[PDB]
């Protein structure tokens, strides 16, 4: 009537009433444990400080809300739950929210209109009371022990903003399933997010801790934990980015070059509801991502760009308090970030007029492992890059490593060779042709053309209708 009531003893069945196979589940229904074997008994600190949790939605199924509200509750030691602000982002239903209000330690908070994701949390962020804060989706499941890890690490260092990983609750039938903790965020020069496996030289470092902390470029997305105090002093988020997502870009970024870093910790967990074809699951409107590229890229930006052409036409808003805040912060240039947060990340030579894979279709140029005057061929594109990354140059040649392609004999059905670059040779200059549609012999009538494929290799032919001469190269700089 006026009372707040334990979480056991709220009525669930009553609330949920008032895709579906979420409401058949328990409100505090029981999940595998999905932690290494190393995590069981780690022993965590009595003397860590209590966190707000902020939890954001816009018309959320009440039984994943619920479900993700007590999941905080049963999951955590209390004494460090300080409380759980729930954030409605101007639901239909406010009863959706306000209902919860009953449960011990929830406080719910409306919104007159649609914010978004991004300002409901900053007022989330400012209505909290604890020292720390951790934002959650309105649809996740926290495992085992989730909370101690992620606040050992804030505890120790304030800059770092740590995640756990995040498993993969089903949206049809809400299988909870373990995510890989091999992985980091990544990007391709798209900006759109990538899992990355860990360097080859940081999979040995983990050797002799295989549950330690992971450094992460980019940030899975929404579940992490940060300092309070840090959250602001960086500038909470960017209060202009529309709701389509791409903060993760911007946060990220601004995290790294501003003196901070990001992290997965792997004795963290706590399951997700992914929607379907979520860039996390399934391997654009630019604004947010402009908003982040312009101000933090650099003279990057032209990569994205070079990826992206439909993308600057796409108004994004003023981003001049952005720009004050990365000049009062200090903050180092996005070529730092490359060079010593994302060295994996592969850069065209400022100089290449064309770079990345170079693909008919969804086939892709590849080398067979041809490593000397070998012939070359197609494979599927495969989006990593080694035998299907290329380059077209200033010199005008179509280069992968220090090998280029070369027109060995100019005679129509010839086969292409991939020899030894040198600046001297006229047989290894290319030229784009038809919008960027074509590979053509400089001086001559002759098409880089893959009829061939199955006879021998690419083959030099008469430049013509031909689709089987149709290449485009995944950034173009003109
Ligand atoms: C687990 C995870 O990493 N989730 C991230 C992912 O979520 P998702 O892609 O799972 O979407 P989400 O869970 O943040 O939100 C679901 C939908 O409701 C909308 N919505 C949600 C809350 C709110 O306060 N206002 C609002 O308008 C939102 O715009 C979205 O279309 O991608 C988002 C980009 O948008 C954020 O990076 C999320 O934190
Ligand atoms: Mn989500």
């Amino acid at each position: 009537a006026e009372a707040k009531v334990r979480w056991p003893d709220f009525n669930q069945e009553a609330y949920v009433g008032g895709q579906v196979e979420s409401d058949k589940l328990r409100m505090d229904r029981a999940i595998p444990d999905t932690r290494h074997d190393q995590c069981q008994r780690k022993q965590w600190r009595v003397d860590l400080p209590a966190t707000s949790v902020v939890i954001t939605f816009h018309n959320e199924a009440r039984s994943a809300l619920l479900r993700t509200v007590v999941s905080v509750l049963k999951k955590s030691p209390p004494h460090l739950i300080k409380e759980i602000i729930l954030v409605d982002d101007y639901s239909n239903d406010p009863e959706d929210g306000a209902l919860l209000g009953k449960i011990e330690k929830v406080r719910v908070l409306r919104n007159d209109r649609r914010e978004g994701l991004m300002r409901s949390r900053v007022r989330g962020a400012d209505a909290a009371q604890a020292k720390v804060l951790t934002f959650l989706d309105s649809h996740c499941e926290c495992n085992e022990h989730w909370l101690e890890p992620l606040l050992e690490r804030v505890a120790e260092d304030r800059t770092r903003v740590v995640s756990p990983i995040i498993d993969v609750i089903n949206m049809d039938n809400f299988q909870y399933v373990g995510a890989s903790a091999d992985l980091k965020g990544g990007f391709d020069w798209n900006l759109v997010f990538k899992w990355d496996y860990m360097t080859p030289e940081q999979r040995r470092s983990r050797q002799g801790n295989p549950v330690a902390p992971i450094k992460t470029p980019m940030i899975a997305g929404g579940l992490f934990v940060m300092d309070k105090f840090y959250f602001e002093e960086l500038g909470k988020y960017d209060m202009m980015m529309d709701v389509w997502g791409g903060e993760n870009l911007e946060i990220s970024f601004r995290v790294w070059q501003c003196g901070g870093s990001l992290e997965i910790i792997p004795c963290s967990r706590v399951g997700h509801v992914f929607r379907k074809q979520h860039p996390y699951t399934f391997p654009v409107f630019a604004r947010n991502t402009r908003r982040a590229a312009e101000v933090w890229m650099d003279e990057y930006k032209n990569f994205y760009y070079a990826a992206v052409p439909s993308a600057r036409n796409v108004p994004y808003g003023n981003i001049q308090s952005r720009l004050e805040l990365r000049k009062k912060l200090s903050c180092k240039p996005f070529k730092w970030y490359l060079e010593n947060v994302y060295p994996e990340l592969r850069v065209p030579d400022h100089q290449d007029i064309a770079f990345g894979a170079l693909q008919q279709g969804t086939n892709c140029l590849d080398t067979l492992g041809h490593f000397a005057d070998g012939v070359v061929g197609v494979y599927e594109c495969h989006n990593a890059g080694g035998n299907q990354e290329w380059a077209l140059t200033k010199e005008k040649s179509v280069k992968h490593m220090d090998l280029c392609l070369t027109v060995v004999d100019r005679a129509p059905g010839s086969l292409i060779k991939l020899q030894g670059c040198r600046e001297n040779d006229s047989r290894q200059k290319w030229e784009q042709i038809e919008g960027n549609s074509k590979l053509r012999h400089v001086g001559s009538n002759l098409c880089l053309d893959s009829r061939t494929a199955k006879s021998g290799g690419l083959s030099v032919e008469v430049c013509g209708p031909a689709l089987s001469q149709q290449w485009k190269f995944t950034l173009n700089l003109q």
